[PDB]
């Protein structure tokens, strides 16, 4: 019955061509985004920006199954006085909560990271459940170059921490989003799509091996991986190649028991993220749903149009709704260049 | 590259169009045991007659059987009409294959468990078998089971490791390998529950695929031949529906979608159980792989009884084989009923 | 060179027949110990009790290479105004810091635990180094019973956390004590010495495998294991058998590169813990130093004599000094029962 | 008692400054050696050559604890009509048998190998025991270059084959020599001593991990590794550095429970091989015996001097006796350059 509840939550998050808004940027990460448009990163600006997204009615009702939140935001109220989690729920979306405390340097493995956040997590999860969160998220950052990175050590240690995080979540009634990101836009980003395929394959294999050993219910989780794609500074793979290779790697490494895969955008352009997802959804019947869990690819246009100003709310919401809808169509395999 | 693509094509043919595999690969000792039960002397010539009878059941072979697993001897044997037995198989649109393991032997330091031998010289044997018309291969790992101590992690991993060594060799030779890790329902202990079989099978398939992965086996170019999740032969209480459900469940958790097909062993189930179970699994809606059969006993026991070692009974024994072939053909399509007989 | 420094500190911690006072009890644990002798667990009483131990100059100067501390104590002043760690350093002992945050229930593994503490551990270690700590400690708790506990999953996950801890300690300039305790005094305490042998074997093997994968420098760490011993409520093994079996499991699992092994007392009586260590050091040349890292076995008698009373300070110091000396003798293989009198 | 006998055999093989004569070269391998000095590789020349070694009284009695034999040689008679195994036993040396069937290309791992010979091994071992063999040998060949080779896969599969062999040996009552050789003299051989150090470390770690899992008794086996040394065409490591790094990697990876380590010479010169072993034994107390299992380093000079002629038996036996003695002194840490005179 815990299993049944988790299964139902996971299915709702990937159901009916809908997908996840990744709005869970930590203070430093959102500060970086805000700084790129010359906006000051205050708490009120963060609230106002998020409120603008979460009251974007069309997108929130028709396209967004869930929203991943950062801790601050989960506890924040709208200007109207209503809890932001309650706005999210009034649109028929499920609130979720990012619980990792960041990717930190891994001792003895230079240029690689290990994600922290397991300490006190049982207790944080119970609190988050009480506040209405029904899923969680943890991000593992996997560095990549032509040959030396990533190491098996870094992969295994990150997969082990993901498994620990995932078992705890399920124990508290929350569906874990498991995010192992092979970086397309890291410090080294000239790798080929072939190199990304071989690394992603080993990463997903190890991730699922560790989830298995830690007794994680595959039916009650969601995978949020990178697509198989070349590095940002060496992009030559076509939309078709990206889609074909991505789905090929998933067939090999993601058990059919997993109900959905919601991709990260990872540095891709807005249109790329949509085109790639759409082409994967026209490759014939798949054992899991393929959808989006996009941060940048859902937000970057909204953020630029917003520009920190109240008078830009509507025009910001339009950009967000438009990208939400294109990605909805992508989740249905129905997107075309013409619809942009 | 092109060769990988070819391995997929062969693998897909073996599990496509509601067809399945005839497991006719009994070793000398094994087929001898099956002959002794019906009072027929186990000689080369009787083994040749028996198998020729199966392969000349035209309608069964043409319409139901995609491939035949053969033992070394049979692959090199002539039919009484002068052609190779493999010619008959190919004339019926079926693909010949070859069992390459040398039997499940006792595993040092693991009492009551076995390890399968046959890797020595396997590269050269595979090359020879390909020139003899074999396009796929087979290796059985035998996994013991009881309530709590068997099977050990060690016995499973060592078997999984030999299976992977085998699979990589087959694929390099151009043969699709059938990977057969059987958790015994009919072993020395056989009063275990279906929940126990579920858990054991889960760890076996997990470890098998972990080792296939590490040995760089192409999942798209192989076939799995597992037991179904079933209670022990002497404590059968689980329903058809529960066997179907729990089997499909464990496979969705452990068998990658890249694998084109799963062809079940009958394992000591009755003819009708094996058929019903397969049909009820294909009635559960859409799945990531094909579900079909690779049955020995469940395709053969009845025909062998009707044959009874006598040339006069070729017609009748063929009838009884044609029937089972057709029933399991319907099961593969999810169209079997007890009514179809 | 920073590798060479870790080696030096580790060697110092197990050298010259000296050993480690394990005084790192967390608030709840030291509370339980004070409650037994009817003493209120206040910050002041904890300070008073630790100050009594650290001012027992005879024992601290002769027997104690190092002191494992809890966070609070590392930051505490003596009644005389020095830092408590000044007293420890003056006696020639090295201060150390326990850095784990406790053994919590492990999701999906009923009745087993996982140790927390890795979050922010880099920054804590850095800060702890500036407070004078030159080694650290982390405890994995491994439950045990006749057949089901511990699970391989619980050991693996606990070994993996240990390895993460150890790599961080060495990066920060501190020697990690790696403490995987198979409990003799948990809920199940009627298990055999054979059962402990088999479980400790798997625990230590798994621990050193994970340390190896996480690039831990074996030459710059200390192991603090349980001795191989039957459960507390089913004690049959003689002194010789415990010593022999313990050394045997260590020769099988603990690399020669490790400089010292400092045992936990684990529920054994004060005399048992002394006698077992002495017997182990009377077995001839070994590839690592064998000494003590005792809590109860160095403190139980001193605590009882102290009885939360300033007037009992001298008598408590004498009790501690005696047990320190006996254990000093054990570390040299020179203890006999005569010398308790 | 099985354990106790394996242990005793193992101890004898590394005891008292003695070491193993590796004379188990297969037909193809001995043919390469013979062709080098212009001698036809016939069965009679192989018999005559080995007879010459095994009747070198002084060398066989004082330096050689055991002789590894190829199958053919184990079944061969001397010119006098006596079994060669009896000649070996009459000098106080124990006969042993190499049981692998060669290092073959590993499917899906270009430029790497996997060693065959597990099939029918239980039966071969039982026959070898009856014939007087009391230990066995199996060689895994690990390719090496600057970055890409060896792969984890190749190491794992070879370690797993090694463990299967070792378990079977012990069951039949033979002590398995476990030989995992990182090549200094394969296709690529300009790798540095640091690179060899890292590769050898992962190899030895993986080997012992798999032996552990396969329930191999550490106390009843012998390791035969390469020394830690740079490639043949990039030799810069001093004698002292090789000795030091070799002993370092062994303390990291080879359990104290293992009674002995007997190095392969691996393409080193005769003198290097002796000097390195001697330096290693001058580094103070070690947890295991360190000695030799030399093929080329004990024979090259004898073979050259023999030159395929009966006329040179004495001059060949003299050159073999001198190397046997130089290596005996090395096993004792007593070799010097001056003793070559
Ligand atoms: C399949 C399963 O057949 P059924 O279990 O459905 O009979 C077959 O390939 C068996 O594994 C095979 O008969 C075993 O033969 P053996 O290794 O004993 O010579």
């Amino acid at each position: 019955s815990m299993n049944e509840r988790l299964e139902d939550i996971a299915l709702t998050l990937v159901g009916a061509g809908k997908g996840i808004l990744a709005a869970d940027e930590s203070t430093a990460t959102i500060g970086k985004r805000f700084e790129s448009i010359g906006v000051e990163c205050t708490e009120d600006n963060r609230r106002a920006y998020r409120e603008m997204l979460f009251t974007a009615k069309e997108a929130m009702e028709s396209a967004i199954s869930g929203v991943i939140l950062f801790d601050e935001t989960l506890r924040q109220k709208a200007s109207t006085g209503q809890m932001l989690t309650d706005l999210i729920r009034d649109a028929g979306a499920v609130p979720g909560i990012k619980v990792d405390t960041g990717a930190k340097p891994l001792a003895a493995f230079p240029q690689e990271t290990i994600t922290e956040g397991l300490d006190g997590l049982r207790e944080r999860l119970k609190d988050y459940y009480t506040l209405g969160a029904r899923f969680a998220k943890w991000r593992a950052v996997i560095a990549i170059d032509a040959q030396t990175l990533p190491t098996r050590g870094a992969i295994s240690q990150n997969a082990q921490a993901l498994a620990r995080y995932a078992a705890l979540c399920q124990e508290a009634g929350l569906v874990p989003i498991v995010e192992p990101e092979v970086l397309m836009d890291g410090p080294s980003r000239q790798h080929s799509i072939t190199r990304c395929f071989e690394v992603t394959k080993v990463v997903l294999h190890t991730v699922f091996k560790e989830l298995f050993e830690a007794r994680v219910l595959f039916e009650g989780m969601i995978l949020k991986p990178n697509m198989v794609i070349d590095g940002k500074d060496a992009r030559i793979a076509s939309v078709e190649e990206v889609a074909e290779k991505t789905v090929h790697v998933l067939k090999q490494t993601v058990p059919a028991a997993v109900p959905g895969i919601a991709f990260l955008s990872g540095g891709q352009t807005d249109e790329e993220a949509t085109a790639h997802l759409s082409a994967m959804n026209a490759l014939g019947a798949l054992p899991w749903k393929l959808t989006f869990s996009y941060g940048r690819a859902l937000q970057a246009a909204a953020l630029k149009a917003w520009a920190g100003k109240n008078e830009n709310i509507v025009v910001a919401q339009k950009a967000f709704c438009h990208r939400a809808r294109m990605n909805h169509l992508a989740a249905l395999g129905q997107w075309t260049k013409d619809q942009e």
